């Protein structure tokens, strides 16, 4: 089987992707943020504290014909933002697109932190990173895609994220109409439970590619891309008047600069993000300082290829028992 949802972003700045998705008997419709780089599935509901709730749709266990209390069984979670929620699970049917599990677990958030209850858009995450970070215990869970593996036609998902424009989430199945040119397969590795892989080196607007080896993550969930500092000052010193700034906490730019575009390696293809990616507007309404969409992973720990980087490809998230990730332009 297979399963096809259209992804929008939530604001005009493609800050984060909404999908559509089908929880409960009868079916409750939630729009969700996919995240490749979290593997917990966890929803506002009826449990979640009344004042934490700010526009979100909620999902009602009681009005569920098939929602099941998983005794025991609690949550916690905390994102590299700062970002947290906790509560007690579920287990439900969930749908995507048209493809069906039966029996996921659905972590029911009674406690969010308030960057999550002032985004009124995201009615949840649903993770898609590998089952080892699920955060449920005494029993770990297994993400929406390790429970729908087994009876999809091919053990992947794409993901098609589109600039200030809807895109596609894809299970079971390559669109080939969606890509030009080929698939460049990379290797995965899985030890610390990411879609983690080795990008072959980058190249500032039209200079010489500098062949060296930048290890990150995939993640949908992350709307930059952080990179090495090395990298990252490279890329602006090409623009005039870009400096960091620690009052705003990274760099800006001044709004009437053009940004050069940002190239990164695949093996041996390349992947071009052009510059207008890399906007992401005023610091503040009226502002003619401007903040970039490529920062520096100094302070993080692990470089980050998010929305920014993944919007210009066609990227294959292999699932099969060697993992791999595919890019291709589009
Ligand atoms: N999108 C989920 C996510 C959030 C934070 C991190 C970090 F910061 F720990 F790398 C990884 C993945
Ligand atoms: N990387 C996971 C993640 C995704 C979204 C959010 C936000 F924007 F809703 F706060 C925080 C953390």
């Amino acid at each position: 089987s297979t399963g096809s949802a259209t992804t929008t972003p939530i604001d005009s700045l493609d800050d984060a992707y909404i999908t559509p998705v089908q929880i409960g008997t009868p079916a409750q419709t939630l729009n969700l943020d996919f995240d490749t780089g979290s593997s917990d599935l966890w929803v506002f509901s009826s449990e979640t504290t009344a004042s934490e709730v700010d526009g979100q749709t909620i999902y009602t266990p009681s009005k569920s014909t098939t929602a099941k209390l998983l005794s025991g069984a609690t949550w916690s979670i905390s994102y590299g933002d700062g970002s947290s929620s906790s509560g007690d699970v579920y287990t439900d049917t969930v749908s995507v697109g048209g493809l069906t599990v039966t029996g996921q677990a659905v972590e029911s958030a009674k406690k969010v932190s308030s960057s999550f209850t002032e985004d009124s858009t995201i009615d949840g995450l649903l993770g898609l990173a590998f089952s080892t970070l699920n955060t449920v215990s005494p029993t770990q869970q297994k993400t929406f895609f390790d429970n729908a593996k087994a009876s999809l036609d091919s053990p992947v998902f794409t993901a098609d994220l589109g600039y200030h424009a809807p895109g596609t989430y894809n299970f079971g199945f390559i669109d080939t109409t969606a890509y030009t040119g080929s698939i460049t397969y990379t290797a995965v590795s899985t030890k610390q439970g990411f879609w983690e892989w080795t990008s072959t080196g980058y190249a500032v607007g039209s200079g010489t590619f500098k062949s060296t080896s930048i290890d990150g993550i995939a993640d949908t969930g992350t709307t930059l891309l952080y990179l090495p500092a090395t990298v990252v000052s490279a890329y602006w010193a090409q623009v005039s008047g870009a400096k960091s700034s620690s009052s705003v906490g990274g760099y800006v730019f001044p709004c009437s600069a053009t940004l050069p575009s940002f190239t990164f390696g695949v093996g041996s293809a390349r992947i071009v993000i052009p510059g207008d990616y890399i906007d992401f507007g005023p610091i503040s309404t009226g502002s003619s300082s401007c903040f970039g969409g490529i920062q520096s992973s100094a302070g993080i720990g692990i470089n980050i290829f998010g929305d920014v980087a993944l919007k210009a490809a066609f990227v294959v998230f292999n699932g099969a028992t060697t993992p791999t990730l595919g890019f291709a332009s589009k």
